[PDB]
């Protein structure tokens, strides 16, 4: 459905909570590696409040994210 | 024709308040550049391909017309997701 | 209950104090080394005042703060 | 004639289009390395309006930009 | 007593002079090295006014300092 | 007479041109290397205009500029 | 005496040379002190490209004023000084 690119995620939204629908394939480190996201899909994260970006897509509301901007995950 | 340099892509785009319009973009990649490269000489490949559909930034990127036609000159650091 | 993410960690307040109750895994080097956090938990933490995310939980307050923003340990 | 210096090349004007007609020697890695330029003489670039440096050589208009500032190749 | 988390200092006051007191662990590098802090305890420094976090313990006063506020040892 | 530090050269005005007269030493590398400087005496360089130091000198101008802003030689 | 940290060097400012038009119409320094220079992300310390008594130009308004005992001092990053004058 929607592949977030690089070191961001998906979440529908619900500080902030959201539900972690889409993580991408994470941020590219400068030896070439690649470090994979620290959330998965389902995960009940905390971020910023303004933080990441509104989109809307059939309706739905969604907020695209950097795993930077995720402060928790609530368990 | 349009060959993008670098970490780029090119795409072309696709009652109420009018505030409803200043939310995120949707494009075709048509043609993608060779990426980023690295502090080590390493060369990172463009996540996304020919005819990927992906979402930017609305006002992102650089609008560039030829022959009549729109497209849109966007960093790879500008594309928020694909949608497939 | 709150799992800090990345160089961050969870603390109970008491310049602030606070108890230090959960901690992230650390920030990630470009060279793709993960540098642990030089806190853990039960360790009395002094962060600087206005430094933080407030979130609230069942009525109970905690504050998630990076390593970056613990300036240091009283023991 | 004249020579760009670094990761910059020179072209004659025609979102900006130009003639690629005399390239650098490309940008330096921390590890030494030099990257060489993604375009050649020529080469139709496309540049971001206002940038780079306006230089007028014999009643002659050129600019003279850096890779950075090179958006693609018309072709 | 305090213990000044990584690149800090703590000191007690005498631009600013005052009395290193305890040394935190240093920087932390891309490359995982540790750069250790180049002042030690006994050190009379020279720091940037309205700079650093003062904190009081027991009626006494300190400044917990990162290195880089740390302008000069006067010696 | 003038040493530029590190980066940079020292040039005698004439877009900007000026013929360089004094070089420095070149930037340092994260990986120890000193990147030699790309002009050499005696090169007329091309700079942006309101860039670079003036520096004045026995009544002689000069202008002090750091490899960055050299935008091209010419020859 | 002033001993400056990392990448830094303690100058005494110099007075310049008043202009005449029959009347009276950057900086100089002399270095006095150097620090350990900066250090490299593969661990390496750069050492300060200036020494003790040399003259320095640097930017007008740059660094740290800092008196000590009715003597006054800037305190320099490296960065800061544009060249040597010899």
């Amino acid at each position: 459905m929607i592949k977030p690119l690089g070191d961001r995620v998906v979440v529908k939204r619900i500080p902030q909570k959201g539900k972690v629908i889409a993580v991408g394939t994470g941020r590219v480190l400068e030896n070439g590696q690649r470090v994979p996201l620290e959330v998965k899909e389902g995960d009940i994260v905390v971020f910023a409040k303004y933080g990441g970006t509104e989109i809307e897509i059939d309706g739905e509301e969604y907020v695209i994210l950097s795993e930077r901007d995720l402060l928790a995950v609530l368990q």
